[PDB]
């Protein structure tokens, strides 16, 4: 029996991306999603396949305005890295959702709702309605057993306390050592729904782009990628410690760079930098294939945020992860790619909590420069590259999520 199933994620596109392939994961078998969020994020996401087109609904709750929120201010990479003020008013706006999305769960006939820590008052709806609720926490096993072991906290608290079940992003293969430790987190199930590595999008004609043509003329496993995503939540400042990092270590790098919110065109690189690293690096502010990049011989490391999501596409590719501290709930997903030696995380100083060049440098040394180190992060990761590219491995746990869902 088909069912409805409401997701409401977090109003942020690292949240949105995963749980929109998620949705088309879930109608692939013939369930109704319904994809719960604002208008202007829902008018940024990528259009579904159109094979799910019947079957994935987009609701788009109005934010109620908030004095100080920018009309258009939908989600956190639209509010400016330096301004906590405009990130609270952001939250009190996200708040607001909490009548319109109880109206619309009261007429929905919906089996499920799965949401994000945030979204206590999408618990409390779920409840109302007698509609189980699912809390995501798509990150590693690890992630959850580190959890294990109004503020954000107060939120996350009030969320769990109101859901029937936990939802992690990883597998028994992936965490062989945590996963069969886990059965609850603060007595709430825990289900695994595999690691979800997004379907390949790379295409024959990526190979004309100028960024896939330049890395044609480079030796194999010489070239860092480097994509924090259009979120970014880093000051211009640290953009330029990642700059000075990236030229300081000498290597060959494509850097694919979404600019932080509010950040000018003059501003955003180091005086001189594009000059000094002609030819050894390129700068893409544009769309890049980093599908097509990410399959390229040349690419032999891959500069991200600490992400579960930007680590699983860069383990698809076998690609060992240099791991930038910029998302601080994501410090268990980075020290499990440690444990693995299949990564390194760029030092956090105990000053800002933020990253310099020379720990940037250190790290893409360690991963991308020296011969014997390079050569243990490439043939470990390698060997991750076997379990996350098992594409039908992490369809059956999609299956496996499904009759957990059915079974409660």
């Amino acid at each position: 029996a088909g069912m409805h199933v409401v997701i409401c994620p977090w109003l942020a596109f690292g949240h949105l991306l995963p749980c929109l392939d998620l949705a088309q994961r879930l109608a692939s078998r013939g369930h109704r999603v319904s994809f719960v969020s604002t208008p202007r994020n829902i008018s940024r996401l990528p259009p579904v396949r159109p094979a799910l087109a019947p079957l994935v609904a987009f609701v788009a709750l109005p934010l109620p305005r908030v004095e100080g929120l920018p009309d258009g201010a939908e989600s956190t990479n639209d509010v400016p890295h330096d301004r906590p003020d405009m990130v609270e008013l952001h939250r009190r706006a996200f708040d607001g959702l909490a009548a319109p999305f109880s109206e619309f769960l009261g007429t929905a006939c919906a089996d499920w709702v799965i949401v994000d820590v945030f979204h206590h008052w999408a618990a409390a709806a779920a409840l109302e309605h007698k509609v189980p609720c699912a809390m995501m926490l798509l990150g590693s096993a690890h992630m959850i057993a580190s959890i294990a072991d109004m503020s954000l906290a107060e939120r996350f608290s009030l969320t769990l306390s109101r859901s029937s079940l936990v939802v992690g992003r990883s597998c028994v293969e992936f965490e062989p050592e945590t996963v069969p430790l886990l059965s609850t987190l603060r007595g709430k199930p825990i289900t695994f729904l595999g690691l979800m590595p997004p379907l390949h999008e790379g295409r024959r004609e990526d190979g004309e782009d100028a960024t896939v043509r330049w890395l044609d003329a480079q030796p194999a496993k010489s070239v860092v990628y480097v994509a924090l995503g259009s979120e970014v939540p880093l000051g211009v400042e640290k953009v330029h410690e990642l700059a000075l990092g990236l030229e300081l270590a000498g290597t060959r790098f494509l850097w694919a760079l979404r600019k932080p919110t509010g950040v000018s065109d003059a501003d955003l690189l180091p005086a001189g930098f594009e000059e000094r690293t002609r030819g050894r690096g390129v700068v893409a502010t544009r769309w890049v294939p980093q599908m097509s990049i990410l399959a390229h011989a040349a690419v032999g490391a891959f500069l991200t945020h600490c992400g579960w999501n930007s680590t699983i596409e860069g383990l698809m590719f076998g690609h060992p992860l240099i791991m930038l501290p910029i998302f601080g709930d994501q410090g268990p997903n980075a020290r499990l790619i440690e444990a693995k030696n299949a990564g390194l995380q760029v030092a956090r100083n105990d000053g800002d909590g933020s990253f310099d060049r020379e720990g940037v440098a250190a790290a893409i040394r360690a991963v991308a420069v020296e011969e014997e180190s390079s050569k243990v992060f490439q043939a470990k990761a390698k060997k991750l590259q076997e379990i996350v590219a098992d594409m039908a491995c992490h369809e059956r746990y999609i299956d496996g999520f499904i009759q957990q869902l059915r079974s409660y």
